[PDB]
DNA sequence: TTATTTTTTTT
DNA sequence: TTATTTTTTTT
């Protein structure tokens, strides 16, 4: 039926079912986040709720209310008309788990009771479900649509009519019969994919223009059948279940792809297994394709000469926006010699790396040069670049910023006469400028001091190589990252969304396999929510009270397990009794190289003994393996002898053992995960089954339903709530490869890597040397064995290990009937990993702490002192290329105002209590409030620095080293300070400047204020230096009207040469060299230009000393005089 | 089979591309024995290029198109020189020849002409030995293209002044019209 | 010359008084339209035979063929 | 030295 | 006025 709103009109909403703890966790929290700031404000909830708490059904209770207030609002704000839906999503990461979960809900409408009685009439729970959507990829979405509504679809839209059309959708049609096969159904997936492409162009195509059916009733259904985007759109549906794949890739609707993360403003957004969508949002970060820089930059400049728009009305303002990105392509080409190919002069390729700040890397391990042969032509790269590469870009993304300019721009224009007129604005602009190859680029451009971070300013890789074909001609094919996952989360939040993270370790402490929450928490501030202790203690108790092991007497049994030889040997020769030796029967009978014998004997004995002492236990039948690597039949001699083993303790343990070899994924969709649960069922022997971790996060409730009469001796309800129970015995192989990998393309394989390392130097996981390190090594084609070395000397390979033994332990123990006895066998190996577990263990799962407790039984200070040395180089490298800059005559707006903020925060703020948003990396947090001892070389290289303890006796930055406290005393500095609210004095506070900022910036900027400040009260009247010298010198200087020019520089050919360059282009100068604080005894010198002594009426320049000793008076004087002399 | 014939044209464009790819460099695999009978069954073209078989069956519209041996299409219309060449059915080949001929795809002509004169102005070859004399050859075309885009200001784009098609057609002698 | 977008012509080009007839010398046809999506731009979009079905088959005699050209009808005056 | 199995969606 | 059903191969 066509359910009206108005079924709600007698509803209660303030009936309520009773709320379980972790509903009353997430209301406050909520609540809280709405009284700070909240309303109309995004969020950020991690919730790391055990799994068998019923996360997923408090979840989706907490949706079934958003439904419930929207329909709610809707019948009270008719007074304000229709707004804007408030979207509420769900996304994780796998199909089955999206619609397994709308399931879920569905089934919640039709049974949640209030008192006895059900909480919703059929029309009411025929309305929610209404409103509910749910968004595969488009050929299952094609797949689902039945041959009436398509064809209805095909008529409505007259489609039925063309040739094409109609050949396809009768292939399509047919295969469907015989789906049986599913090689079938490989190819009609891929083929109904197509066609879903194809059929969905038209319908758009021709609903955007005014041939438009409009759309209602029937075909309105049939189409909404389709497209569920647009019961979105058109505002029938608002709840939406979807993965998070085609969350980033958005959805079609009747008109355009709608993507929501464009539009999140009020948007509730439910995230299941949130550390998870890190891996996924970063694969899709990483399918970026590159642009070859050469084509791309000599097609534009060939086409941005005379090529012209027209003048007319239509568009009258665009082309000014062109005019400046045509001179500099003018100017480029010139520079570099763009008529000339390129070329290098081989084997190696050269590529090249950089965040865009301080991690610049390069194969070649010389300066790469790159100078134009007129005799051949051609543009040569030498070894003896960069810069060119550098340029090359910013021109191209200055085209397609100005290309976003100008389009918007063509919009007002003709909204001065409604997507329709974007892509006719980007064809008309294009096709004048004849730049139609970069139709592409530009479409995509759309949709992909301050706070520095990694996490968005991304990453920048750039590889050269042949063209295809040719061995005269290179490409450069640019590869970029503008943010990393936790920088489009953090977007997401503060576009307004309210993000919930259900997930068993959304805040476990890694980098590479969950988001940064150093940097969420820092800039989300109090957006980011978290649980107050007090609700962490109180879903404590809830989950004691769902899985009381210890009261009704489980008891949690935890064996490491050794490598042991003669243990394995003894039975691999019983395997082969005729054989010659235990190592010939790996090699021969096993098939394992002498090579690989002493790894595969560490791992198997470990694997055989687990199983022997699972099979001697009593009571335990349900024992899963975790391997690192599936037991298949590529594997099948190891399988036979596990066999034969499992076969001996059968008979010496009078227990019959059945073997699941190769439980991997698919095989548990496709052929066999019930009958583990039937065997158990069904039979007395033990179950073996051996997997994988990975074939366990994509997996079901690995449990099975409980036959009392096989098994109601050693089962106990742990629970104070069918029967089921769960795995009893569990061995847990060492996780082994961790780091993240791309299989989509070479090429996204390395920027997958890249976002790894800078991710763990962002930490401070990794100083910046061995981050320098590690990129270089993997611009030179590093072995994955050797990135794993470089991985597991962080302390973050401790935490995503851990993170793959809490989350393996959790999945096992959904159900709340349990042995008396579970056995828990951990390779050794893991010992020492789980030993140094220190979180607040308040919410982890029962296992998980018996082998915590079990181990132990038996770092921020290193990623403070990382830390201090990134901050460090960053603003070294960030000072000399802004003073380079400032060099770089003549400076900018931009950079002068730069250098005069960094200038004035080091001033007002020498410390702060908080590391401030804005100058994040600035200062360096020490380990000893307000001062802090350094060692390094400030010329020289950024790595090398070593700081507060490693550094007992070395530099002192602090205070007293800047001798402020002295400064401050004198009669004039110090109204001068207070008036400008300059810190007179450090506050010893814990963040403190970096010393690259204390020894350039500061001191300098310090002696400057104090002579203007002294100086200022004898009629000395200070400018700005003119922007054709700017910071050449400190200040212009105008002493009572006197009109020559004067110069200060404040603490000899050379100094001649700039004293010559001042005096070219304003005449003669005077100029004054002082220190504003020394011994004021010491004489004042009268100089020529070469710093030679000479009489007051010759002297351009004069040497001061010292201002402080006490004012200087005196030298003030005699300067005074010294222009008399003028 | 409709499903099951497209797919099979795709998949044996790719392959043949990869042997033949290999082919032409030096990791060419030399063809012989199982291997050789094995190709020669996929290629039926390479025992004509190898000499094995010398008479072939195929429709005009096979022999319009050519035929793929492992190193290159090979084309028979390129090579006639004392071929013999039964035709069945001769006079139905003239609608089958003319259907292929008029396959040929359109080539917008404002865009090649722009394309070319922007960047036949600076962009110049290497001088070096390996094609030492080719950069003669564009000389005439390259100051040709300047006139041109000089006579009708190439720079500004095109545009009528629209509700009708306006068409050219012409053979090329004395049957000129215009729409 | 960074004219890498007519790869495809230039591969084509190579397949693709004195006595005239139309058969070798085949037409020429031009179509000028707005491109797609604009109102202000139109493209000349030429079309070409070099030759007529008796223009080939006359080629692939002098290029030395032998044809047979067994049909009932094969003179037939059309 | 370290030592694998994995998901999703679109062209 | 004239008044339909058709093949083949490749991208």
């Amino acid at each position: 039926m066509n359910v009206s709103i108005e079924e709600f009109t007698h509803f209660d909403f303030q009936l309520v079912p009773e709320p379980s703890p972790l509903d009353l966790v997430i209301t406050e929290s909520l609540k809280n986040h709405i009284e700070v700031n909240g309303v109309k404000s995004g969020a950020l909830l991690p919730l790391p709720f055990q799994t068998g708490i019923g996360k997923t059904y408090t979840a989706l209770n907490f949706l079934l209310q958003q439904m419930l207030e929207q329909v709610r609002s809707e019948l009270k704000e008719e007074n304000t008309g229709k707004k804007s839906k408030r979207l509420l999503y769900y996304v994780t990461d796998s199909v089955d788990n999206v619609v397994s979960a709308k399931a879920d809900l569905l089934k919640l409408i039709e049974k949640q009771t209030v008192k006895g009685e059900p909480r919703f009439t059929l029309e009411q729970q025929e309305y929610l479900k209404a409103q509910i959507v749910h968004l595969p990829n488009q050929s299952e979405q094609l797949l689902q649509c039945s041959d009436a509504v398509l064809n209805d679809v095909l008529i409505g839209f007259n489609l039925n009519a063309e040739r094409d059309v109609q050949a396809e959708w009768s292939a399509i049609s047919g295969l469907r019969r015989h789906a049986s096969n599913p090689e079938v159904k490989i190819s009609l997936n891929r083929q109904a994919g197509y066609f879903y492409r194809n059929l969905i162009d038209r319908l758009q195509k021709k609903q955007k223009g005014a041939d438009r059916v409009l759309l209602s009733g029937s075909l309105l259904a049939s189409v909404e059948t389709l497209l569920p985007g647009e019961k979105i759109r058109n505002g029938s549906a608002h709840v939406a279940f979807l993965t998070t794949s085609k969350f980033l890739k958005g959805f079609h609707n009747t008109r355009s792809r709608y993507s929501p993360l464009r539009d999140l403003s009020g948007a509730v957004l439910i995230i299941d297994e949130i550390d998870k969508q890190n891996q996924v949002i970063l694969s899709e970060l990483c399918k970026q394709q590159a642009q070859d820089l050469i084509w791309a930059i000599r097609t534009l400049r060939a086409n941005f000469r005379d090529h012209q728009l027209e003048s007319s009305p239509r568009y009258d303002k665009i082309e000014d926006l062109f005019e400046p990105l045509r001179e500099r392509l003018e100017e480029f080409g010139t520079n570099w010699n763009l008529a000339f190919a390129f070329n290098t002069e081989n084997e190696r390729p050269v590529r090249l790396f950089s965040d865009r700040s301080f991690t610049h890397v390069s194969s070649a391990t010389h300066k790469l040069s790159l100078k134009s042969d007129f005799l051949r032509r051609k543009n040569l790269i030498f070894s003896d670049l960069t810069r060119f590469v550098n340029e090359a870009d910013v021109i191209y993304q200055w085209f397609l910023g100005t290309m976003r300019k100008a389009v918007f721009q063509y919009w007002e224009n003709v909204r001065g006469l409604l997507e329709g007129t974007f892509q006719e604005a980007v064809q008309s602009l294009l096709t004048h400028f004849n730049l139609q190859e970069f139709e592409s680029a530009v479409y995509e451009s759309f949709d992909t001091s301050s706070s520095k971070s990694y996490h968005h300013t991304g990453l920048k890789l750039v590889e050269v190589a042949h063209n295809q074909g040719t061995r005269d001609t290179v490409n450069c094919k640019a590869s970029f990252l503008n943010t990393s996952p936790s920088g489009v989360l953090a977007d997401m939040v503060d576009a307004g969304a309210v993000i919930l993270g259900i997930s068993a370790t959304a805040r476990a402490d890694t980098v590479i396999h969950n988001f940064d929450f150093k940097y969420l928490n820092e800039r989300l501030g109090n957006k980011l929510l978290s649980l107050s202790r007090e609700q962490k203690q109180r879903v404590n108790n809830y989950y004691h009270s769902r899985r009381n092991y210890k009261d009704n007497g489980v008891v949690l049994t935890v064996k490491y397990l050794n490598s042991r030889d003669a243990f394995l040997d003894a039975l691999l020769e019983e395997y082969k009794p005729e054989a010659r030796s235990s190592h010939f029967i790996l090699n021969h009978y096993l098939g394992i190289a002498e090579s690989e014998q002493a790894f595969v004997r560490s791992w198997l004995s470990k694997l055989l003994a687990s199983i022997k002492a699972f099979i001697s236990s009593p009571d335990n039948r349900y024992m899963l393996s975790l391997l690192n690597r599936t037991l298949d039949t590529t594997r099948q001699n190891i399988n036979d002898f596990i066999q034969f083993c499992c076969d001996k303790w059968a008979k010496e343990f009078n227990v019959k053992t059945k073997t699941f070899f190769g439980v991997n994924a698919d095989w548990m969709r496709l052929v066999g995960y019930d009958e583990i649960s039937k065997h158990l069922n069904t039979e007395l022997g033990k179950v073996v089954v051996f997997s994988t971790y990975a074939s366990m996060g994509a997996g079901k409730n690995p449990d099975y339903a409980v036959n009392l009469a096989l098994e109601g001796e050693s089962l106990i309800s742990v629970a104070d709530v069918q029967l089921r129970s769960d795995i009893d015995s569990i061995y847990l192989e060492k996780p082994t490869q961790l780091l993240l990998s791309d299989d989509y393309s070479h090429t996204a394989n390395q920027l997958c890597q890249f976002h790894q390392i800078l991710s763990l130097q962002e930490n401070g996981e990794l100083s910046p040397k061995s981050a320098e390190n590690w990129c270089r090594q993997q611009l030179m084609g590093m072995s994955r064995e050797r990135s794993l070395q470089q991985y597991h000397q962080t302390s973050d390979y401790q935490s995503a290990v851990r993170k793959y033994i809490e989350q393996a332990v959790g999945r096992a123990g959904r159900t709340s009937l349990k042995r008396k006895q579970i056995l828990l066998f951990v390779d050794s190996g893991l010992k020492e990993i789980l030993a140094e577990e220190s979180r607040d263990p308040s919410l982890f799962s029962h296992e998980y702490v018996a082998l915590v407790n079990k181990a132990k039984s038996a770092r921020a200070v290193r990623r403070l002192f990382n830390l201090a040395q990134r901050n460090n180089k960053d603003g070294m490298l960030s000072i000399k290329a802004l003073v380079h800059r400032l060099h770089n005559q003549p400076a900018s707006k931009s950079d002068i105002q730069e250098w005069q903020d960094i200038r004035t925060q080091l001033l007002r703020y020498p410390t702060v209590a908080f590391q401030p948003e804005r100058f994040n990396r600035l200062y360096l947090q020490s380990m000893t409030k307000g001062y802090y001892r350094y060692q390094g070389n400030l010329d020289g290289d950024p790595n090398s620095f070593e700081f507060f303890d490693r550094v007992p006796y070395g530099d002192m930055v602090s205070e007293e080293d800047c001798s402020l406290a002295t400064l401050v005393q004198n009669q004039y500095v110090r109204p001068w300070f207070e008036r400008k609210g300059f810190a007179c004095s450090w506050q010893k506070e814990a963040n403190v400047m970096t010393p690259i900022m204390f020894t350039n910036i500061y001191k300098g900027a310090l002696g400057e204020q104090a002579v203007e400040a002294v100086l200022t009260a004898f009629d000395f009247t200070f400018e700005e230096v003119p922007n054709s010298i700017y910071e050449r010198f400190d200040n212009r200087v105008i002493f009572a009207g006197i009109e020559q020019p004067i110069w200060l520089d404040s603490k000899s050919e050379g100094y001649s040469s700039k004293i010559a360059l001042v005096e070219e282009e304003f005449g003669p100068s005077k100029f004054i060299y002082v220190n504003a604080l020394g011994d004021t005894s010491k004489p004042i010198r009268y100089l020529n230009s070469c710093f030679v002594e000479t009489s007051p009426q010759l002297a351009k320049v004069i040497e001061i000393p010292a201002l402080i000793d006490d004012t200087n008076r005196t030298a003030v004087q005699e300067l005074i005089k010294w222009l008399h002399h003028s």
